[PDB]
């Protein structure tokens, strides 16, 4: 335990959010910092029992707090209302490093699964950049695994515990809104994304030895889940992808059987004004959507699933500090 | 044509020399940016052709005239010599605005290339953000091309003209002196230039038919031009792109002839003291470079390109027309 501080490369000058809020909440970041190796120890890591995630999840809540006012903020029969000017949107990489007396090691297993032993390991102060992406089922513009595919969980044989899955190789997607002014779409090129699940089919294969591994989509519930959904330029948009988590991986190969076009897989995406909050048990509503093209590039790094003679795997999400522990798993703060 | 005026976020009680400027010689940027967009309006655009780019060059001029004070200053055979002390140093981004009668018609076109017709415009009062960053072959912490790479040239057959490459992915470049005293280098991923420099091939390969593409270093001249020359924190920066600009682009792939060590390339870089000017034709001496660990961590965002069965290309640059270009092509003044 220990209380950590941010540190970006947030500009003064720059009227974007998240600039702003590192800005009055980080501090100047490092240009070089260098990480101390340490070989010979073995230590155990717990990316499901982190404090980290939890500074962090605060963090990011009082950042969207401040930053995206909603027109509205309802909870139980009680409304709050306030002015809800749009804004410049766009995540920064957020470093999270320790105070004086503290130091946060660093795992460098490289096929590292987020618990248990954790023997290449070193001692750093600040973090890697993350960029405090909000979304669900796809994990959008983070850090990739630098060999294979990585499977996370903090009970597989649990069912209901959140499935983690760290790719090596992003999926490029493009989400936009062309100059009805709430539809939107995006687009994944389906190769990439068979390859992908090919991969991540075996991956799966491994840990489940002889089953039928299905991929299908979200069972329901609110649109925040059952949906892709995420945040473009203060923009919140929910990605329908029936056509993408549809597919069957059986003996070593994998066969799509989502819809596609000229091997190009197309969202139909809504951008929504009626949002189910994130950060608490509540609503909020936002103002119709600017004007203009809407887009958003991103890539696809990373996939939150839930498991159900077959073994049915559907996307998930909605609490964010699963999101934050994508990308956390590999440290830990630590007393000196 | 007519006078513009700079606005900027500088900020009066910063010793950062680029504020110390800006203050005095600017004025506060405007909380009301108003874009006018506008419908069935062709207006034709030349980059190279801009006096913009012109005022800009000649009070960035001002400002480092101002700002770095050389011990020496050799021009004409003419030795003038002054105090120079050591300064904080960080380019700011300034704002070129039109006076009251003018505006700034902007150009939308997300792949418009800074010469011909451009359709979707808009009007402004002044420019974005643009950080006046003095570098030859690379050009540093500039604006990304929304996407799809783009080639620049008044003339691409004319192998005399400069090519500025428009990036719409940024590439880290890290240099550093750590704590020779002149000895420094520079740190960049081998993956991501590799991955770069094939796209760049390929969008080369468009505008010439398909002959072998190759990337060679500069073939000669003054260090400045020679090497990756930039300013970091008041420190005259040269560092060798030998193993940064050497590779071959065939049978639509790329592969780097480049050194590296482990995926990291490393630029041998040295801090200079003697310095070709790039304000005027002339010479400038500094004080020795400052103590402790002098660096610089930059993004990549465009290239400079010199062309000579197979197309040669070599890192240029000299003239910071040039890097005013890439980042002013696609406003132009009117009335
Ligand atoms: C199986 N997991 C179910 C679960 C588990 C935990 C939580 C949720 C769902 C709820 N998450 C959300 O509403 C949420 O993420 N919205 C949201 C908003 C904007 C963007 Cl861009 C976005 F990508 C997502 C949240 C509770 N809130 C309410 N019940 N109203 C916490
Ligand atoms: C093919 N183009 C050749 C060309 C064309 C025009 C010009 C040059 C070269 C000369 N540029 C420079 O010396 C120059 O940029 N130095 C410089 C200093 C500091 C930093 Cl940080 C830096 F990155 C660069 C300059 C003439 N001046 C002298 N010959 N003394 C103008």
């Amino acid at each position: 335990k220990t209380t950590l501080f941010c540190a970006s490369d947030a500009k003064a000058y720059e009227k974007e959010v998240h600039n702003v809020w590192a800005t009055h909440a980080c501090v100047p970041t490092d240009p070089n910092p260098q990480e101390m190796v340490l070989a010979n120890v073995t230590e155990n890591f717990n990316m499901w029992k982190n404090d980290m995630v939890e500074q962090m999840h605060e963090d990011i809540i009082s950042l969207w707090d401040e930053s995206l006012k909603p027109c509205v903020k309802l909870t139980g029969g009680s409304a709050i209302t306030q002015a809800c000017p749009k804004v410049s949107f766009d995540p920064i990489p957020l470093h999270y490093c320790a105070p004086a007396g503290f130091a946060i090691l660093k795992c460098n297993n490289k096929t590292f699964n987020g618990t248990g032993p954790c023997r290449n390991v070193s001692t750093v102060q600040c973090t890697h950049g993350i960029k405090p992406v909000v979304s669900t089922q796809l994990l959008l513009n983070g850090s990739l695994a630098e060999e294979e595919i990585i499977i996370r969980s903090e009970n597989l044989t649990n069912n209901a515990k959140t499935i983690i899955v760290h790719l090596n190789e992003s999926v490029n997607i493009v989400c936009t809104r062309p100059n009805n002014i709430r539809q939107a779409h995006c687009n994944i090129n389906e190769s990439k994304w068979n390859n992908t699940l090919q991969k991540v089919g075996e991956e799966l294969a491994k840990h489940f030895p002889s089953k039928t591994i299905k991929f299908e989509p979200s069972s329901g519930g609110d649109l925040e889940i059952t949906t892709h959904s995420f945040n473009c330029r203060g923009e919140f948009f929910y990605c329908n992808t029936s056509d993408l988590f549809n597919g069957t991986y059986r003996n070593g190969t994998y066969n799509h059987t989502g819809r596609s076009s000229n091997g190009t897989i197309t969202l139909q995406c809504k951008i929504k004004q009626i949002i189910n909050m994130w950060q608490e048990v509540g609503r909020a509503i936002y103002a119709p959507p600017i004007e203009g093209e809407i887009t958003c590039n991103s890539n696809i790094t990373g996939l939150l699933l839930l498991r159900d003679d077959t073994e049915t795997f559907r996307p998930g999400g909605g609490d964010m500090r699963d999101n934050w522990r994508s990308e956390l798993y590999k440290y830990k703060v630590v007393e000196i």
